[PDB]
């Protein structure tokens, strides 16, 4: 793999959105790593629709939470996932209102990357592309997180609450990190962005709760 990758260099990644107070996190970093597929396999860079998967993955709970394989287990079964556009954010759970005629990606399964391992991690993204990953994001400083190499002695790797997207990795004043894309909005950290460390052994648990779509 190459010493650094950036997803959103290559235009693989879409602008930075908003959850709300929702608990969606889940639906916004599966639909990343849907977007970044997408991209990769037609050329076309499109928001695709956390409401859907919100309304629809049964096998989650909608607002109060969920995980990213049941995301692209959902759109699988389904055949199909809506882009934003034709299945707008709400932020609040609805009946499920899939219509297949706004459908803008589909999905043939899903890979997950060996528990707790930052390499295989580092390599799914650099062959794959964006990853959805989860992270223990209950701390004061990662709230507050504006710039930098993200670390934290507190961070619990076995209290994964938040999930995310990994679109890339690289290193700053000799720290290595993560790229990770939030769901908090573009005013959020780094243009709602951060860099996690990377190689502190598994900080936050980053590799912890790794999976990406097959498309
Ligand atoms: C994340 C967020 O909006 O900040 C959101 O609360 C979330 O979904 N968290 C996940 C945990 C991470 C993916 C590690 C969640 O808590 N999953 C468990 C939900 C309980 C499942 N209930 C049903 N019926 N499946
Ligand atoms: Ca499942």
């Amino acid at each position: 793999a190459p010493d650094s990758v950036d997803y959103r260099e290559k235009g693989y990644v879409t602008p930075v959105k908003n959850q709300g107070q929702c608990g969606s996190c889940w639906a916004f970093s599966s639909v990343g790593a849907l977007e970044g597929q997408l991209k990769k396999k037609t050329g076309k860079l499109l928001n695709l629709s956390p409401q859907n998967l919100v309304d629809c993955v049964s096998e989650n709970d909608g607002c109060g939470g969920g995980y990213m394989t049941n995301a692209f287990q959902y759109v699988q079964k389904n055949r199909g996932i809506d882009s934003e556009d034709a299945y707008p954010y709400v932020g609040q759970e609805e009946s499920c209102m899939y219509n297949p005629t706004g459908k803008a990606a589909k999905c043939r399964g899903y890979r997950e990357i060996p528990e707790g391992n930052e390499k295989a991690l580092k390599r799914a993204v650099a062959r794959v592309g964006p990853v959805s990953v989860a992270i223990d994001a209950s701390l004061t400083s990662f709230q507050f997180y504006s710039k930098g190499v993200y670390y934290d002695e507190s961070c619990n790797s076995d209290n994964l609450n938040h999930a995310v997207l990994a679109v890339g990795y690289g290193e700053s004043k000799g720290n290595k990190h993560w790229i990770i894309k939030n769901s908090w909005g573009e005013n959020w950290g780094m243009g709602g962005y951060i860099k996690m460390a990377r190689n502190k052994n598994n900080a936050c648990g980053i590799a912890n709760l790794a999976s990406f779509p097959k498309m």
